[PDB]
């Protein structure tokens, strides 16, 4: 298939787009880089094994996008540009809706413009809100996320649905991520956070790796078995193969088909320390920090869903999540190069 | 003040206007003209009694909102631009989104550029959902509302809410409007509808003026006295009154200011019918339809916080709304001039 794949040098992004080439499709990664570098684009293509297109543009030019889609003859088109800092969300709200709401209308705009009606947006676990009933299913009815980025997913959803009431014609999925985590087993690629990393694991990862004191565990005072705070941590590969069969079983199946990508099981802070530890050879410095503003106690994905209706299920573990993590952060310390 | 008024050629961003004009305010039309004509302004003038800049524009060019807001040093900001028709949205998503999510948007986008931090939004009891308590209070939490229309008004008081968090020194108010209807005194402006009217009032006032044969009234079942629907109308020129106080008092006064804009009492379609019938000196011909997707039975506002806090209420009756439509229908038959 000719696929259309935005933030496609993103951590997601990037693991997906080597899947598609697997799988011989035609990609073609729209991305502007603002939180990625063109260096991945050579490991993509190698451990690809094909060369993706590369264009260097912004999902908020629907005049580029409409471009894009005609000159490339795209038949689908999977969407992961978009900014996903939490805490930044809080702070900057409106650069959130811009990326994230009007970054996606402008896009499926294009698409309605080049007569593209497969898509595929990356969802989030945070759209069920505080749902006290876990797992999360699919069927429960959506919450109300309590960040710009929560509500920018939420939003997008919402209009992704109305959008296809109108233009029945539309196959569209909501991919709910749980956390998502590991790299290519390669250990050449992964993800880069600049700065300070918001999540659990690349934060261990860099205390792990020495650049970091302590992992600050925010709450040991949580409902949860050990009292750290509990969720599905679900291997970037699955994630990237999820995405591959999801376009490839649901193109041109219209409707709105919802699922949740997760490994369906939940695991501790203390849970990825350990096994962090392990695989790096030595204890992880750690200590406990107060509760994290927004964060639930606890919750992980009901993903039979998928999993009936697209044979698609983990297969990576949480031990290798944190050795993939692990080799990938020691192999290249510093990243992907400037 | 300085005020800047989007869509203030529309029905009640004219009104509002000409009693901006008449607290001396100087005013500044941003309009599209995609549901105004520009035979408006003369009217608005005349009535205002004072002479309004306008600007042929829209809200989605950032760049050009940021001029204007710079060039004509702007104080404060009254929002009435964007796409209004329930039942289109649902045919036509994206345009709604776009219209009215982007649109403020990038208005508000192009306020943060130019140092603007005083608005006025023109938001909908839609945003209550399907509340079974009524009448609605701004404390109640916002549902769900069943159209991309009522979705956009609900985003976009999300994302001002998210905008004043991050931004603490904003005065922002979310003005809920109920059921808008009526016209200047005078009869020289009013509500121009285009096409099919959507709402009761004008369609009712095309039956009087024997453009239609008869009204049809969606449902005579539901759980109201009379079995047919029961909603709170408001004066257009109560309304402009309050956005004019709401203008005045609450600039520089930080914070997200939620007020409920009726008559908080509710009148049923047989009561608006036998209204007009009155005012126009004969019967209003009608009939019994089924009831039209997505309406609820009754709602009415509870609008004693305006009261309390910015000392607003009502003061038009439901008889003068059906006059004062009567008047202006009569008066102007082929409505604005092209
Ligand atoms: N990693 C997670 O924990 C998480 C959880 C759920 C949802 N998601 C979503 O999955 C998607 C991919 O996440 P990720 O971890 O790979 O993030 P990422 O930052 O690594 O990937 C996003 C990519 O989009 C690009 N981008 C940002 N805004 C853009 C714009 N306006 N136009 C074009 N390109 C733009 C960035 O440069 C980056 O390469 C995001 O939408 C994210 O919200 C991820
Ligand atoms: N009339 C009602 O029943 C009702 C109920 C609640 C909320 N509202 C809201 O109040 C506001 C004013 O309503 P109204 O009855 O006067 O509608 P209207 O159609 O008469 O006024 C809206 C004006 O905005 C202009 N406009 C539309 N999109 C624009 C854009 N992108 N840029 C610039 N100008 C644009 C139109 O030309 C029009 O003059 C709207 O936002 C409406 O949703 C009204
Ligand atoms: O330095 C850290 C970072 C995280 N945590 C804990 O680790 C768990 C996972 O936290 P984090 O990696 O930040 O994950 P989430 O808060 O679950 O958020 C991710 O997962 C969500 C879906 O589950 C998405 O909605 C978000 O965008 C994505 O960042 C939580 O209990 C955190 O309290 C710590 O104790 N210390
Ligand atoms: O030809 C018609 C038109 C309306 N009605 C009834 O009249 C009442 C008012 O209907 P309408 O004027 O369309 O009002 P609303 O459905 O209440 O919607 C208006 O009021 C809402 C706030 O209350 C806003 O959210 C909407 O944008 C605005 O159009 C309802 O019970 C309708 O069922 C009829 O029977 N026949
Ligand atoms: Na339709
Ligand atoms: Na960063
Ligand atoms: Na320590
Ligand atoms: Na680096
Ligand atoms: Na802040
Ligand atoms: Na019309
Ligand atoms: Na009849
Ligand atoms: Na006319």
């Amino acid at each position: 298939m000719r696929v259309l794949v935005t933030g496609g040098s993103g951590y997601i992004g990037s693991h997906t787009c080597v899947q598609l080439l697997q799988n011989g499709h035609d990609v073609i990664i729209l991305d502007n880089l603002c939180n990625s570098k063109r260096s991945v684009l050579p490991v993509i293509e190698r451990l690809g094994g094909k060369h993706p297109t590369f264009v260097e543009g912004d999902i908020r030019n629907e005049a580029l996008m409409t471009e894009i889609l005609h000159d490339h003859a795209i038949d689908t088109v999977i969407h992961f540009a978009g900014l996903k800092a939490v805490g930044e969300s809080v702070q900057k709200p409106l650069e959130y809706y811009d990326n994230n709401v009007n970054g996606t209308l402008r896009l499926i705009s294009a698409m309605r413009a080049a007569n593209v009606k497969n898509f595929i947006f990356s969802s989030a676990a945070t759209v069920y809100g505080d749902q006290p009933k876990i797992p999360y299913v699919e069927s429960f009815p959506t919450g109300t996320p309590q960040s710009p980025f929560g509500k920018s997913k939420l939003m997008v959803e919402q209009i992704l649905t109305d959008l296809q009431k109108a233009q029945p014609d539309w196959s569209i999925a909501l991919l709910r991520y749980f956390n998502p985590v590991g790299a290519h087993p390669s250990g050449d690629m992964g993800e880069d956070p600049q700065g300070i990393p918001n999540n659990l694991m690349p934060y261990i990862a860099q205390v792990a790796v020495g650049r970091r004191d302590s992992l600050a565990i925010f709450g040991n005072d949580y409902p949860t078995e050990d009292g750290t705070g509990v969720r599905d941590y679900i291997h970037v590969m699955d994630l990237a193969d999820g995405h591959v069969v999801a376009m490839e079983k649901l193109a041109n199946k219209p409707g709105v088909h919802i699922y949740n990508l997760g490994a369906g099981v939940g695991n501790s802070v203390l849970d990825v320390v350990n096994a962090f530890s392990k695989a790096c050879g030595k204890p992880v410095n750690y200590h406990f920090a107060p509760r994290r503003e927004g964060d639930l106690p606890a919750y992980w994905a009901d993903a039979s869903k998928a999993d009936r209706e697209l044979n698609w299920r983990v297969t990576r573990t949480l031990d290798e999540m944190a050795q993939d993590t692990w080799h990938w952060q020691s192999r290249h310390p510093q990243g992907y190069p400037d």
